């Protein structure tokens, strides 16, 4: 059934992948893997890649054991304390080269709160206690420099200088403030506070909770924006259905890991509103479409927001008990083998597929955006969840 056969790819298709990208010469994993699985050990490597990476051995380590499993974690680890983190400014760079130098200084509080999330991962994993305070370490670099007023400010210079969030933008926006990184602190924070349960933590997780609720959610359509001016307006008009699913799981973990009640009654009807508006709107030919960006509907298949579907919708069962959630997780995950996984020798998964079935051919196999994270924790989530069907 669904959950053999998700861990089988896990461990038998998506693990071994990974493993052979761990780059020992020079640190860290290899930055790219193209299209035609071309790979340039040479590419510069991302810090977010780096991250994701640790995240993920951590979690894979947690869920199946496996020394192999922490070796690499910890080799990842290794490269993010020792090249990634500017312990003089604070935070953590962008881009390194295949050295370890820092090719990109920049600052951007979603990169950090996720090296946060890693390295609180790591922590719970070896549990080595340098990786908490490194943790730590971060989760003050971006109280300190990225809070403003009304809210976290997304996209610095080295020296905290303020500049333009490209990068989080997705047309010509450039928005200041976006729900992604709101999403991925909460995610993060989620992470600090399973590991250690530092009150500060949960108040910042509390607030980042109270902004997704009164000012993304959008009440009367049960979407959640996406970009934002410094007045937390909306900027474009784009509903990012990866993003909507995601968001739903992620927000009762948050709930959940907190364990205040009146939360958790109150995300989770949010969340499920959130769940069956996707599932009405966005599941189509048994597949989740990508996004609305105003009046055209971007139907292509992107790997990432296949794999949080699945987990999305089996969360919204066990919110709910309505067995159409479960019917799509198995429909999302049968059109992620058919179409999604690759069957070449040696890739992983497709980065985008179009609605008639076939690879964008100029997507990257491996690169700054695309790592095990969040095929990973599908395949984590689906198994610790145990919901079959």
């Amino acid at each position: 059934m669904m959950i053999s056969e998700i861990r089988q790819e896990l461990t038998d298709h998506i693990i071994p992948f990974w493993n052979k990208l761990r780059d020992d010469e020079n640190g860290g994993f290899y930055g790219y893997l193209s299209y035609g699985l071309e790979l340039d050990k040479k590419a510069d490597k991302g810090v977010i890649l780096h991250s994701r990476i640790l995240w993920f051995y951590s979690n894979a380590y947690m869920t199946l054991g496996g020394d192999e499993l922490l070796d690499n974690a910890k080799h990842a680890y290794e490269f993010i304390k020792n090249n990634c983190i500017d312990y003089e400014y604070g935070g953590v760079y962008w881009m390194m080269d295949f050295e370890g130098k820092p090719a990109d200084t920049m600052k951007h509080t979603y990169n950090i709160a996720f090296a946060i999330y890693a390295l609180s991962s790591y922590y719970r994993a070896s549990g080595d206690k340098e990786a908490l305070a490194l943790a730590y370490r971060l989760f003050e670099d971006i109280e300190k420099n990225t809070l403003y007023e009304y809210g976290y400010r997304e996209a610095f210079d080295r020296q905290w200088r303020l500049v333009d969030n490209e990068a989080l933008s997705e047309n010509g926006l450039k928005a200041d403030k976006t729900m992604n990184a709101i999403l991925h602190l909460i995610e993060a924070y989620t992470e600090l506070y399973k590991a250690d349960g530092n009150e500060k933590v949960a108040d910042r997780l509390k607030f980042q909770l109270g902004q997704m609720r009164d000012i993304v959610y959008t009440p009367d359509t049960n979407a959640l924006k996406v970009f934002f001016d410094t007045a937390f307006n909306l900027v474009g008009d784009i509903h990012s259905y990866g993003h909507d699913i995601e968001a739903t799981w992620l927000m009762d973990r948050a709930c959940d890991v907190l364990g205040d009640e009146d939360l958790k009654k109150q995300f989770a009807e949010m969340d499920l509103k959130i769940s069956h508006n996707i599932q009405d709107i966005a599941l189509e030919d048994g597949a989740l479409n990508n996004e609305r960006d105003k009046n055209e509907i971007d139907k292509t298949r992107v790997w990432w927001v296949q794999a949080e579907a699945v987990v999305g919708f089996i969360n919204a069962y066990q919110h709910s008990g309505d067995e159409k959630f479960l019917e799509s997780a198995k429909s999302v995950w049968e059109n992620i083998k058919e179409y999604i996984i690759d069957k070449r020798e040696g890739g992983e998964w497709y980065s985008e597929v179009t609605f008639d079935h076939t690879p964008h051919d100029y997507k990257e196999t491996v690169g700054p955006w695309k790592c095990p994270y969040h095929n990973g924790r599908m395949c984590m989530e689906v198994i610790t969840r145990g919901v079959d069907i």
